[PDB]
């Protein structure tokens, strides 16, 4: 039989992470795909695709429209940062790390994770919003005044590609744990304890994918290669925020987000 004690421990680790992910993230990929695909009469989103539907959306779900949307987006990111911080504490070994490194791991990790999980809420046509009650189209977003009309496009581009891996939540739980425990983060005090945890997470992810996706060759490698896409989305996003700060000096940014962005 395949399972030995070592691979048994990796299965127990996969199970624990999946459990913690479910407990930390109220809107899973499974729920998102059920809303998006019409496993539904109770789960249908209201669709925002223009100014009028936007106005009607606000009714059923003050400033300039681009700004309201961007701020709505900032607030959800703050929520996601909180959910991800709750999840991270569940990753075995994580809270036993030097407090400074915990902060560093989160600071550089959370945006990569946000866009990973945001892919679960996207298809080629738009993105779920407000806990799945709404769906805002990609074209509507793209139509926003400069520079806001461009903020979401690289996220959709990534999501379309990432979604072709067809990962489910149990896969993603291990993958986002791997992301958080990156020993290559800038300013880390003790890299070794992080690398040892990541090594364990990596073995767990490898096994999960082999078992969950037996006909999907080199999926593990293909998934690791996606980290390059995420890192690049994050860099572009930060650059676009520097532009927004200067053109929209009357627009405030959540300090939790501001501290994350500080010298990324
Ligand atoms: C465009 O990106 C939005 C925007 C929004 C704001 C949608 C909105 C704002 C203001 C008026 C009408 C609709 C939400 C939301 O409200 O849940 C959202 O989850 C997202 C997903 C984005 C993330 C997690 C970065």
């Amino acid at each position: 039989d395949q399972l030995n004690p070592e691979s048994a421990d990796l299965r127990a680790l996969a199970k624990h992470l999946y459990d913690s992910y479910i407990k930390s993230f109220p809107l899973t990929k499974a729920k998102a795909r059920a809303i998006l695909t019409g496993k539904t009469t109770d789960k249908s989103p209201f669709v925002i695709y223009d100014m009028n539907s936007l106005m009607m959306g606000e009714d059923k779900i003050s400033k300039e429209v681009a700004i309201r949307i961007f701020q709505g987006c900032q607030f959800r990111s703050v929520e996601a940062v909180q959910e991800i911080t709750e999840y991270a504490k569940s990753i075995p070994g994580f809270v036993n790390l030097d407090l400074n490194d915990q902060v560093t791991l989160l600071k550089y990790g959370v945006h990569e994770i946000i866009y990973t999980m945001l892919a679960s809420l996207m298809n080629k046509d738009g993105v779920l919003i407000s806990e799945g009650q709404g769906f805002m189209t990609r074209e509507f977003l793209k139509s926003l005044r400069k520079p806001f009309g461009d903020f979401m496009e690289p996220k959709f581009e990534f999501a379309v590609k990432f979604n072709a891996l067809e990962l489910d939540d149990s896969d993603l739980a291990i993958f986002i744990a791997v992301i958080i425990l990156s020993g290559d983060r800038p300013g880390l005090l003790n890299v070794k304890p992080i690398e040892d945890i990541q090594d364990n997470l990596l073995q767990a992810l490898e096994l999960q994918l082999k078992l969950n996706h037996p006909e999907s060759s080199q999926l593990f490698a293909k998934l690791l290669q996606k980290m390059t896409d995420l890192r690049q989305i994050v860099t572009e996003h930060v650059q676009l925020l520097q532009v927004i700060k200067k053109t929209e000096t009357d627009m405030s940014l959540h300090p939790l987000l501001q501290e994350i962005y500080k010298d990324l």
